[PDB]
DNA sequence: GCACAAAC
DNA sequence: GTTTGTGC
């Protein structure tokens, strides 16, 4: 049925990026950290792209090559 | 448009 | 309460 899927390049930010928001703002009332990241997307910081994108490339490549024609259902 | 993952 | 990326 469902194939396994590693973290998405988007949740990757969540992992480390969010840790930054948790330091100075460990108490967010509403879901602001959500619409806030949207602002970062219209202005992606290269300091965060190049670093983890190189790895995220092969993660997808391996599992992808194991399920070529297998698609969501 | 549908299906999945994580954490505040 | 919610965001987004990937594939057709």
């Amino acid at each position: 049925d469902r194939v396994k899927r590693p973290m998405n390049a988007f949740i990757v930010w969540s992992r480390d990026q969010r840790r930054k928001m948790a330091l100075e703002n460990p108490r967010m009332r509403n879901s602001e950290i959500s619409k806030q990241l949207g602002y970062q997307w219209k202005m992606l910081t290269e300091a965060e792209k190049w670093p983890f994108f190189q790895e995220a490339q092969k993660l997808q490549a391996m599992h992808r090559e194991k399920y070529p024609n297998y698609k969501y259902r």
